[PDB]
């Protein structure tokens, strides 16, 4: 029998969302 | 010969930006 | 005949949402 093949192909990853953003500014 | 490639690595998640500022306060 | 197959490949980090508004603001 041969010697292994090469290592298989590379595998990017799934995507959270930021925080909430800073209180609004003085009416 | 040597063997096939291997499959396919496994899929790497993303970092977590701030929301938008708030509305304005009261007047 | 030919040699096993290869490892599998080395992992994939995902892509970076903003978060929501963030709260009202103060007088």
């Amino acid at each position: 029998p041969g010697p292994p093949g090469p290592p298989g192909p590379p595998g990017p990853g799934p995507r959270p969302p930021g925080p909430p953003g800073p209180p609004g500014p003085p009416g």
